[PDB]
Order: structure tokens, then sequence, then C-alpha cells
């Protein structure tokens, strides 16, 4: 079974809402809401990474971000390791730089059942805050 290592980015405003894209209809987790985020490549580590995949992405630098949370999740054809990073300081402004569809959401809002179910624990730490 494919293993991957994914690095996603919780992206916070100073208004308590988080910057969320939606997955296209042909992808793993198709049409889910998800962090921006992706696979951690060869040779880099995975703080370049979710530097790499938000530039990417909605076309931001995180900077000073710490690990949220680091978990496993067994989907059914795919085994991943996700990598949480809280990112409440960046250059940039986030939009739908892939073309993907992209807004602010309230965390206290969210729905777990709207993203990938890997993302469950997170969620509700992110509402505990
Ligand atoms: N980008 C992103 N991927 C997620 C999240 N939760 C989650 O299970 N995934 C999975 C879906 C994909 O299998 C993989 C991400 O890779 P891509 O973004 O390259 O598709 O990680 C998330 O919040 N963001
Ligand atoms: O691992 C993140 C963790 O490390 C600290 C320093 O103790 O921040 C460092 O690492 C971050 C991720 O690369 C950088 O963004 C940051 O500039 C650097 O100091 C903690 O702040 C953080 O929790
Ligand atoms: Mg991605
Ligand atoms: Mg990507």
């Amino acid at each position: 079974m494919k293993k991957l290592q994914i690095a996603v980015g919780i992206i916070r405003n100073e208004n308590n809402e988080i910057f969320i894209t939606r997955r296209a209809a042909d992808a793993h987790m198709a049409n889910k809401l998800e962090f921006p985020g992706g696979k951690i490549e060869m040779g880099e580590t995975p703080e370049q990474a979710v530097v790499r995949e938000l530039q990417e992405e909605v076309g931001i630098t995180p900077q000073h971000f710490s690990l949220f949370e680091k978990l496993e999740y067994e989907f059914p054809d795919r085994h991943i390791t996700l990598w949480f990073w809280l990112v409440e300081r960046w250059e940039g402004e986030p939009w739908g730089k892939e073309g993907q569809p992209g807004e602010w959401m309230s965390l206290v809002g969210l729905n777990a059942d709207d993203f990938p179910p890997a993302n469950e624990p997170v969620i509700a730490k992110l509402k505990r805050l």
C-alpha cells in the first residue's frame, strides 16, 4: 500500500477564521474541504514542505509556525502521515492560486464531516483553542 507524508497548513487570521480550500472532484478525498498542503518530497523537510505547498496552492509564505498535530490515517487504498502546521503569520494574501475554491471560514463553524476523516481530531482540537 502507498505510504505518504503530507504537510498541511492551518491558516488562521486575527478574527479566528481559517483559510480553507475545496479539493477537486477527481482527486483523492474528492470535493472535501481541506487545509492547503501536499506531499513532502525527497530531500525536503516537513517544515520546507508546508512552506512550498502554501506558496504553490494559495500564494503565501508561512513564517514562525508550529506543529499543531501529527497523526497517521489509513484510507482504503493508502496510508498517510499528516503534519498539521498552525500558521498565524505569513507573507502574502491567500487566494485560489491553483484555480481552486478557497475562503475564510470561522473556526467555530467548521464541520469535521466536510473534511477528510483524518482531520477529525484536529478540527476538534482547533475548536478547543
Ligand atoms: N492537502 C490536504 N490533504 C489532506 C488533508 N486531510 C487529508 O486526509 N488529506 C490527504 C488527502 C490526500 O490524500 C493527501 C494530500 O495530498 P494532495 O494535496 O497532493 O492531494 O492528504 C488536508 O487537510 N489537506
Ligand atoms: O517546530 C516548530 C517549533 O519550533 C519553534 C522554535 O522552538 O519555531 C521554529 O520552527 C518553526 C518551523 O520551522 C519556524 O517557523 C520558527 O521560525 C522557528 O523558530 C517554535 O516556535 C515552534 O513551535
Ligand atoms: Mg494539495
Ligand atoms: Mg499541492
